[PDB]
C-alpha cells in the first residue's frame, strides 16, 4: 500500500492481517455496473444503499442486516456492505448472510490491499469490490483491478481528486466512484465532486459516492452524467426514504 498516516494507516495495517475465508460461491456474479446501465436505460433512478453499522463520522446503528437487505432488494440498484471491522463494525459473516438472502448486486466495501480480500469477496457472495486509489500504489491498483476482473467483477475505483482520476484512467478504470465528502478529514466539498465528475470520460460508469440526500440534487447530477448514487447514513436511519428518492 501507500505509506499513510492516522486512521487510514491503521485500517490498512488491519487489512493486511485479515484472515481469508474458504468457501464455495453458490451465487452467480450479478453485475452492479451492468444493472446500473439497465436502470439508466429504463429511466429508473439507480440508488446503491449502504449497510454499515458504524462509520468514522459517528454513525452508530443496530438493525437487522437481512431485513434491511430484503427491503432494499425491492428498490435499490445494489447494496454496498461494509466489512471493515474496527471503524465500520462490519464482518464477513454479515456479508455472507446478506448475499445468501437477496438477488441484487452486492459490493463489498473494505480497504482492499491484498488479493485474498478479493478472494474473500468472491467466496462470500459479493459481486464486486471497491478499490481506493489513495491507499494503493499504481502498480498495486492495476494488479488488483486485473485480479478482480479475472473473477468477472468490475471493481468500483474510488477517487478523491484529479491526481486519483489521472491514475484511474491510466489503469483503464471503467467504473468510478467520486467521493463528495472527504473520507478521512470529513470535509464536505460538492464543488470539487462536480468538477471531478465533469472530467470523467462518457464511457465510464460514474457513481456519486455519498454527498446526496434529496431528489432535486439527484436530477442535477444526473444531467451532469452521474449514473448512480451511493446513499448511506440517511437510509440506515430511515430505509423507506429510498422510495421518495426514486
Amino acid at each position: 500500500p501507500r505509506y499513510l498516516k492516522g486512521w487510514l494507516e491503521d485500517v490498512v495495517q488491519l487489512s493486511l492481517r485479515r484472515p481469508s475465508v474458504r468457501a464455495s460461491r453458490q451465487r452467480p456474479i450479478i453485475s452492479l455496473n451492468e444493472r446500473i446501465l439497465e436502470f439508466n436505460k429504463r429511466n429508473i433512478t439507480a440508488i446503491i444503499a449502504e449497510y454499515k453499522r458504524k462509520d468514522p463520522s459517528g454513525l452508530d446503528v443496530e438493525r437487522d442486516p437481512i431485513e434491511y437487505a430484503k427491503f432494499m432488494e425491492r428498490y435499490a440498484v445494489g447494496l454496498f456492505i461494509s466489512t471493515e471491522e474496527k471503524y465500520f463494525n462490519g464482518s464477513y459473516e454479515t456479508l455472507r448472510k446478506i448475499a445468501s438472502s437477496v438477488s441484487i448486486p452486492i459490493l463489498m466495501y473494505d480497504f482492499i490491499v491484498k488479493e485474498s480480500q478479493i478472494d474473500d469477496a468472491y467466496n462470500l457472495g459479493a459481486d464486486t469490490v471497491a478499490l481506493i486509489v489513495k491507499i494503493l500504489t499504481e502498480r498495486e491498483l492495476e494488479s488488483l483491478l486485473e485480479y478482480a476482473r479475472s473473477y468477472g467483477m468490475e471493481p468500483l475505483i474510488i477517487i478523491n481528486d484529479e491526481n486519483d482520476l489521472d491514475i484511474a484512467l491510466r489503469i483503464g478504470a471503467r467504473f468510478i466512484g467520486i467521493a463528495a465528502r472527504d473520507w478521512e478529514t470529513g470535509e464536505i466539498n460538492k464543488e470539487n465532486q462536480r468538477k471531478l465528475i465533469s472530467m470523467i470520460p462518457s464511457n465510464v460508469v460514474k457513481v456519486a459516492k455519498e454527498g446526496i440526500s434529496e431528489r432535486n440534487e439527484i436530477e442535477e447530477l444526473r444531467k451532469l452524467g452521474v449514473n448512480a448514487f451511493l446513499i448511506g447514513s440517511s437510509l440506515m436511519r430511515n430505509p423507506e426514504k429510498i422510495k421518495e428518492l426514486i
